[PDB]
Formats: C-alpha cells, structure tokens, sequence
C-alpha cells in the first residue's frame, strides 16, 4: 500500500508512476494493486530475469511502459511472474541486447507489444528482435505489434505466419525497399498495416491481389519514394479500385522529375512510361 520513493501512486486508479526520476533498477517495494506501471525516461540501462517477481505476485500488472529509459540490455525472463500482463512498451531503448527469450499450451498473456525505436547505433538487428518475438511460439495472443523507427530493411515473413493472432502491425518509418518475396495472402484477421515513411517503389500485382482478398485490412502507404513509370500502372488502377488504402489521396510521386509531387490516383496511362 506504501507508495516507493521516487514513484507516484493512486489505488484509486491502481496506477504507479516513477517517471524521468533517473532510476537504475526497478523499484522492490510496488505495491500489489497496481495495474498500470510508468516507469519512463530512467537510467535503468538492464532489465534482469524477474524484475518484476515478487511475493506476493504484481497479479494484477497490465499494462507496463518502460519508453525512454537507456535500457540496453532486457534479459531472459525480465518479465516473468506477471500473469496480467497485456501491453508492453520498450520504445525508445537503445536495445542492443534483446535476449531471445525476453518474452518468454502456455502463451504469453501480451496482446500489444510496442517496440518503436528500440535499434541502437551502428548480427542482424531486426534478426535479434524477430527471435525474441517467436521463441517458444510465447506470443500467440499477440494482437498489436509496432515497430517503426527502427532501420529495418525487410518485412519479416516469419512473424506474419508465427503471429497469427496479429491485427495490427506497424512498421512505417523503417527502409523497406521491396515486398515482393512477402506474402499477405491468408492474413484474415489483420486490420491494420502501416508502411508509412519506407522506401518503397511500387506495389506489382502479386502483392496488390493478396491485399484486395483480405476482408479489414487498412494499408497507410504514405511518404514513400513512389516511382511513376510504366511499372505503377497497376498500382494506379488498383488505388482507384480499392477501399483498403487511408489517406489515398495524399500518396504522391517523386520519381521521375517530371512527375514530382503528382498526385498517384490522378494518372493516367500517357502519365506512366519507360
Ligand atoms: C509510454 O510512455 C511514453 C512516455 O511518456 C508515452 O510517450 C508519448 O507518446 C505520445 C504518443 O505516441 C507522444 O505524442 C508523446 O510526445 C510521447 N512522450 C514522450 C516523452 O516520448 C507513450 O505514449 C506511452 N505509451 C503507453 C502505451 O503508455
Ligand atoms: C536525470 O538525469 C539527467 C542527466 O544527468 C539530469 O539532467 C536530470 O536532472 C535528472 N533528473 C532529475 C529528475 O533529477
Ligand atoms: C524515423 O526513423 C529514424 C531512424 O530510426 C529516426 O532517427 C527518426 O527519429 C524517426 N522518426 C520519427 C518521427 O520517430
Ligand atoms: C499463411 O501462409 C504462409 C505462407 O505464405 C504460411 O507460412 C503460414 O503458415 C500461413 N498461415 C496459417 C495460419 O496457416
Ligand atoms: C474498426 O475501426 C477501429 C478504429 O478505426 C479499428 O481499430 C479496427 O481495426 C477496425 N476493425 C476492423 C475489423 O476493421
């Protein structure tokens, strides 16, 4: 019941706040109640088997947010003995050592994972982080994933076929080039789909078909190097023809020169040429 030094806390609102007070390790002495952790922008700098364990249980830990506190290091089980737990946010954590097993007939009670700009400066990163997402198939009842910002280069088939619980998926404001050797065919439940700020070219047929068959889907597309020659001609047709694209109107070229800041679903074929 106390309150630990250096936090804020409401039974009322069973929430424990110990916030930009440059804590090094999680404080010992939570109080059982709590349900919503905010322990922001600290000094933690490594996150050890069973930081949260105690006796008895945070039973009722749901929500935890650990965004912007110099973690470098999340270790094996950093987050056993919360039963509770659904929604994670390690954004903002130079991650340079997420171990594998991190997360974990016998799931992971996480349903939202928020992972944005977790890569440190300069062993494949997203590689690190696409393990720790599968190992031991803990995160069955994953709903939301995001991870943005985060300088990846591929979109992670893996975690589309091992994920099948996901609905919303963020991966805008990475360097994703391509999708071509990535199937979106089966993913029925996934609702959201952003690929904002990448470096994506063109969508070809393959990928556009897979998207159109997909009963909830919404794609954001927006500020991609779109490229509008010949090869865009498909994607054009499809944008006019779709529902599944937000924000369609503000999808523009910026290749070639002459087709600068033109706007996608105004072209006509004289537009698109090679
Ligand atoms: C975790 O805590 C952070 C830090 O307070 C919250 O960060 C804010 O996020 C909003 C929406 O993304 C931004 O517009 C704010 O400017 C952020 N502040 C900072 C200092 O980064 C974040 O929303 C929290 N997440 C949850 C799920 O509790
Ligand atoms: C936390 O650490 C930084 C860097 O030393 C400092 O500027 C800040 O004042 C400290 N925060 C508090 C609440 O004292
Ligand atoms: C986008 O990604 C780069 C690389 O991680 C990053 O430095 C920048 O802060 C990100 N933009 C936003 C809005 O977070
Ligand atoms: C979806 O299709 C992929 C291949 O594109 C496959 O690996 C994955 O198992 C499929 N998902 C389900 C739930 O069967
Ligand atoms: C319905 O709308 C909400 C808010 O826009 C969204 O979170 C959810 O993904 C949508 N559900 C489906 C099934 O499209």
């Amino acid at each position: 019941d106390q309150c630990p030094a250096l936090c804020e806390c409401s039974e009322a609102a069973r929430t424990v706040k110990c916030v930009n007070r440059n804590l090094t390790e999680v404080p010992t002495d939570l109080p059982a109640y709590v349900r919503n952790l905010f322990l922001t922008g600290n000094q933690l700098a490594v996150l050890p088997a069973g930081a949260f364990a105690r006796r008895p249980p945070l039973a009722e830990l749901a929500a935890l947010n650990l965004s912007g506190s110099r973690l470098d290091e999340v270790r094996a089980g950093a987050f056993e003995h919360l039963p509770s737990l659904r929604q994670l946010d390690l954004s903002h954590n130079p991650l340079a050592d997420l171990s594998p097993f991190a997360f974990s007939s016998a799931p992971s009670p996480l349903v939202e994972l928020i992972l944005n700009h977790i890569v440190p400066p300069e062993r494949s990163f997203e590689g690190m982080v696409v393990a720790a997402l599968l190992a031991g198939r803990a995160l069955q009842g994953l709903r939301r994933l995001e991870l943005a910002s985060n300088h990846f280069l591929y979109l992670p088939r893996d975690v589309l076929a091992q994920l099948p619980s996901l609905r919303h998926l963020d991966l805008s404001n990475n360097s994703l080039v391509s999708l071509t050797y990535v199937s979106f065919r089966n993913l029925t439940h996934l609702e959201s789909l952003h690929l904002e700020d990448n470096a994506l070219k063109v969508l070809h047929n393959g990928t556009l078909a897979e998207l159109q068959g997909l009963p909830h889907i919404r794609v954001f597309l927006d500020n991609n190097p779109w490229v509008c020659d010949c090869h865009m001609a498909d994607m054009v047709t499809w944008l006019k023809e779709t529902e599944v694209v937000q924000g369609k109107d503000r999808l523009t070229c910026a290749y070639p020169e002459k087709m600068r800041n033109r706007v996608l679903l105004e072209l006509n074929s004289a537009d698109l040429d090679c």
